[PDB]
């Protein structure tokens, strides 16, 4: 209905086809239309129960209303019955539908809307951005009536005399400065006592400042990670897990106490904080690619790191140089043959990896110590280089209870473990890592983040054409966002655990916010030592999915000593 010539046919369509009935080959006679046929057919056979009146009818071709369960409906609301958001049809996050993004668009699987495209088991539905929560009805009116499907319920939120109420009031010194009568964890484990016959034994050789007395069996930080506190639990040789409550936005980003020069007559100014025989080698020889910082020759990228530096413009997907990423890890699956996720090559016997796409019941996936590789030193995704890169078997898996898929993406932080020692190589060489009075200081200056990649992230979470995978390494360049410009863009509530990092956003446009791999490296390299220091990992963001947002990094200061009491199993669970 918009020219002259097509509008003629509305009238002939009405009469035969609605008032009266009508079959294809009728239809086929004065519709001029061998595809659109069939769009009608899928549209009219789907009013079941909805053959006459047209004041009954009316909106059932129009497509904004449910009739008899309820496959007519193409109509517009961004949510379902409760209060939840419709995720996009060939976006896949947070669960991958059982219909593909390809096979059928009979019922238009496209944009926020709801739909009944197979057979109505209870209504008509959307997926849910609520990871734990996997389908809902949307509650669409009658056609030609005043009538609901499902029951409203808006959920609600409290604080003042809703909850309880409980007003505990922060924690200062990351747990070090608190002291309680705490029984409970993430999952929930009851914990064990410090002075009775299974802790007292695993203390002989690292660093205390006993300013506490030892108290009974509570989550306590006396060896001073600033990050929140733990006990031990029981099982097969069993783990530590970290006791959650409540804390305060800690100015990492703008630290409060009390064009600038540049350094360079240094080798390494490093701490030997780890012992180097459970934990391996790669604290004292990281951050020295062997290729450009041992031989002292400047990439392109170290010309335009400075916010200062020609302002700003969107800066396009880049093929990387020879040789200018050595830390990087591909893990693939077994039988298919199938690359899955990213990890970070951390040392010569450590991988620490991506969480998400490790344990999520949601796919089906208990897939352990046997169905696993990763691979190191790969540029072609596609060919084989059996020389600069080779094969690495893989050992036990460690977890994070913080780790919370089922939420919000709390800690997407866990570690694997390789059987052999990697050898080190021209191309092939680990990072480094920095702690609190190192990381933080980083980003009073605005330096720019880098990440590498194919696209990783891209493609593992929207199906999303017009671009594809390449074969060479992805490189790009990302400046520093503040902390309540990011907290403003999106409504859904974040915190300081993770950072926002992209570009200023187009409005016709998708953005250059979702290039990397998942788990991949995110890197920055030192004006002080010459040095390549990681201070990133690479999870799910607002940078991919959604459009006119930046890309979400997981933070990694804290955590420091939670590897060093890892590393002490390694010893009594051989031989
Ligand atoms: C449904 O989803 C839409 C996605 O774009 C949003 O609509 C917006 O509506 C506002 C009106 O204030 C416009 O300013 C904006 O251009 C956009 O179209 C919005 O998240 C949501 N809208 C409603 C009404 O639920
Ligand atoms: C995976 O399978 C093993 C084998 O029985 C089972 O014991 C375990 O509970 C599963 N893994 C996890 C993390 O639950
Ligand atoms: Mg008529
Ligand atoms: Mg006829
Ligand atoms: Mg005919
Ligand atoms: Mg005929
Ligand atoms: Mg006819
Ligand atoms: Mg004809």
């Amino acid at each position: 209905a918009n020219t002259f010539l097509e509008e003629v046919r509305k009238g002939n369509l009405e009469r035969e086809c609605v008032e009266e009935t009508c079959s294809y080959e009728e239809a086929f006679e004065a519709l001029e239309s061998s595809t659109a046929t069939d769009v009608f057919w899928a549209k009219y056979t789907a009013c079941e129960t909805a053959r006459t009146p047209r004041d009954k009818l009316a909106a059932c071709l129009e497509g904004n209303c449910a009739e008899g369960l309820g496959t007519n409906y193409r109509g517009h609301v961004n949510i379902t019955r409760s209060g939840i958001e419709c995720q996009l049809w060939r976006s896949r996050y947070p669960h991958k539908p059982e219909i593909n993004c390809t096979t059928h668009p009979g019922a238009d699987l496209q944009e926020n809307f709801c739909r009944n495209p197979d057979s109505s088991t209870m209504g008509p539905w959307c997926y849910t951005t609520d990871p734990t929560v996997r389908r809902q009805e949307c509650s669409i009116p009658v056609c030609g009536q005043d009538q609901v499907t499902v029951a409203m319920t808006p959920r609600s939120e409290g604080s003042s005399v809703n909850l309880s109420p409980p007003l505990e009031q922060c924690v200062p010194d990351r747990g070090q400065q608190y002291q309680g009568r705490l029984a409970v964890t993430t999952h929930g484990l009851p914990c064990l006592a410090w002075a009775s016959a299974q802790a007292k034994a695993l203390s002989k050789h690292q660093d205390f400042n006993s300013a506490v007395q030892l108290v009974e069996n509570f989550c306590r930080n006396p060896d001073g990670d600033e990050e929140g506190v733990w006990c031990y639990v029981a099982g097969k040789p069993g783990d530590f897990g970290y006791c959650d409550l409540n804390y305060c936005e800690e100015a990492v980003e703008e630290e409060t106490g009390d064009r600038a020069i540049e350094g360079r007559t240094a080798t390494s100014e490093y701490q030997t904080f780890f012992n180097p025989r459970t934990f391996g080698s790669g604290e004292a020889d990281c951050g020295l690619r062997p290729l450009f910082e041992k031989k002292s020759l400047e990439d392109k990228t170290e010309r335009e790191l400075l916010e200062s530096y020609i302002d700003g413009r969107i800066v396009e997907g880049s093929d990387a140089e020879i040789g200018m990423s050595p830390w990087q890890v591909m893990l693939f699956r077994k039988s298919p043959q199938e690359l899955l996720c990213g990890a970070s090559l951390i040392s010569d016997r450590w991988v620490l990896t991506a969480a998400h796409c490790l344990l999520y019941p949601p796919w089906d996936k208990n897939f352990t110590e046997n169905d696993l590789l990763v691979r190191i030193g790969k540029h072609s995704r596609t060919r084989y280089e059996r020389n600069i890169e080779k094969i690495s078997m893989l050992e036990k898996i460690y977890i994070h209870p913080r780790y919370n898929w089922r939420e919000n993406l709390d800690r997407d932080i866990a570690l694997m473990k390789l059987k052999k020692p990697v050898a080190f190589s021209d191309y092939i060489h680990p990072v480094c890592l920095p702690d609190r009075e190192t990381a933080a200081s980083l980003l009073q200056a605005g330096y720019k983040g880098r990440v590498t990649g194919w696209g990783n992230l891209k493609e593992t979470w929207t199906c999303n054409v017009g671009k594809g995978q390449p074969s060479v390494l992805q490189v790009v360049n990302l400046p520093i966002v503040e902390r309540p410009v990011c907290k403003d863009s999106t409504r859904i509530r974040i915190t300081d655990n993770m950072f926002c990092a992209g570009y200023k956003p187009d409005e016709g446009k998708r953005g250059d916010a979702c290039e990397g791999d998942s788990g991949g490296p995110f890197v920055m390299k030192s004006p002080f030592n010459n040095r390549w220091y990681q201070m990133g990992i690479v999870s799910w963001g607002e940078g991919c999915d959604r459009d006119g947002k930046y890309g979400f990094y997981t933070h990694v200061f804290r955590l420091k000593k939670w590897i060093q009491k890892v590393i002490d199993q390694f010893g009594e669970y051989l031989e």
